[PDB]
């Protein structure tokens, strides 16, 4: 095998290219790296540092979905996969033509209350299909742990970043749709 | 140097001087990578990125103090009115902070937008501090590496007279 | 060393050495980066900062400490009247000696303020908390030591920043308990 050193910093200035990095964000890449080369191979502080180095690289950094920004065919998603809810359906509509006039992607915040079985829960995956966001779903019924959003600090063995940021990885866009699930139970 | 050059630039008391001095010292011998080679650093910028002796002037007059009011809110005339007699007596008594101002009222009446109205008025740096649920060592207490947002509100505001708006303290 | 000598002046009872011996050698065999040294160092930092057998200098002359009392307020002279006996019987004893009194009346006709008036006439140091609808009891005696983030009762609060074993305390609304 080559360099661990060199295969590891060119590998993760390859994901680095793709995206729009943020001075700050970049700084900190930077001074990582610079202590990665330092580190030993074995060394326990080479392997934590490594997973934050991935982490890093691994969140879209100015990267967002080509949403479908198309009244007509944004109400042909909506009305295969729900009948009715007109209320939520004329919002989401609205929210599409702010955005054309506006030029810009915006995010908002929505809540849906009422009884149970009326489809809130069901809507949110069609509205992301008009939208054409990738959807990401998370439930906070009964949620008691903080460190599940906000992660652990990188000094904890075994220590992870929250769901949130698991979301932005997963989903590989800095534009979501992430229903948040239960918000009356938490 | 460079944070040497950036300290020389304001006045820098001789008690917090002695401490950075010996940052510095210990920095030196450090190789800067590591859990406590970089939360020196940390402490260091923390320390000169803090204002010192660098102000804003405060209460330019009193005609065109009143001027900032009446077209950044409309109404609220006893409420302004209020607003010029604190401003009038702290000229007069040459102390900044006399005593804690408050606004209560009914929810979304303008309460948190008239700070920032204030702040134009004698210049100052408006700083919203708001909090929601009261926990301890979440929000002043800080940690020890997470500074306390009091000292955060004074770098961001790059001066030694800033407004602080708590915002909802019954909440 | 610090903590050994801000220990000296102080007149520690026993109790309180063995207690505060126990944790330095806690705090010794610890590490520098750990969460439970620093909960160490600062209930270590409670315990000395209280002051232990010092009382401040009392002043026990009824002549200056009446005419204390009569340019400050006006009237209240049942309360004066109190406070003049409480000099008095402090000179008998010789040795300072502490008393519960109550101020009951309309509000804002100065039961607050005369206290204020009372503690600079003895050269107390004064000290206010209020009980208006008290709703926790962890205001009086603070949270357990094990707590996270936790702080020692008000009470013991006024002996670090009064910094004597002999301040003068006052309550707000014991009828709006
Ligand atoms: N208008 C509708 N058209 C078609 N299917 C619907 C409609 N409303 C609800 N459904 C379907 O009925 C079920 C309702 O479940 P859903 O999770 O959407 O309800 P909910 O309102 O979130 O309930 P809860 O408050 O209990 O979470 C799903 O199968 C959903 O797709
Ligand atoms: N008299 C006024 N003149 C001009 N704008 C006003 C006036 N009153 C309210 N507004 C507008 O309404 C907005 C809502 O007021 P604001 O957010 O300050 O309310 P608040 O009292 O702080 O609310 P809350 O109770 O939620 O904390 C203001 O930001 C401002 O834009
Ligand atoms: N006899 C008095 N002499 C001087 N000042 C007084 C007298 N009575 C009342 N005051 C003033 O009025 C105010 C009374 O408020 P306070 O006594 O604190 O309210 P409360 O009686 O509800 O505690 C005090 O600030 C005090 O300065
Ligand atoms: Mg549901
Ligand atoms: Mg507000």
């Amino acid at each position: 095998e080559k360099d661990d050193k060199d295969a590891i910093e060119e590998k993760f200035r390859e994901r680095l290219k793709e995206l729009v990095v943020p001075k700050h964000v970049m700084d900190v890449v930077d001074e990582e790296l610079s202590k990665l080369g330092l580190l030993d191979n074995h060394s326990s502080e080479f392997n934590v540092t490594r997973n934050y180095l991935d982490w890093l690289t691994s969140i879209p950094w100015g990267k967002y979905s080509n949403e479908n920004l198309d009244l007509a065919r944004a109400q042909a998603v909506l009305e295969e996969d729900h009948y009715g809810m007109e209320d939520v359906k004329k919002r989401i509509l609205e929210f599409i033509a702010v955005s054309q006039l506006r030029g810009s992607t915006q995010g908002k915040i929505l809540c849906f209350y009422g009884p149970p079985g009326v489809g809130k829960t069901s809507i949110a995956r069609s509205i992301a299909r008009a939208l054409n966001r990738e959807y990401f779903r998370f439930s906070v019924g009964g949620m008691t742990d903080v460190a599940e959003i906000k992660g652990h600090r990188r000094t904890y063995v075994g220590a992870m970043p929250g769901k949130i940021i698991q979301c932005l990885k997963k989903t590989k866009t800095e534009n979501p749709l992430i229903l948040i699930d239960e918000v009356d139970k938490i």
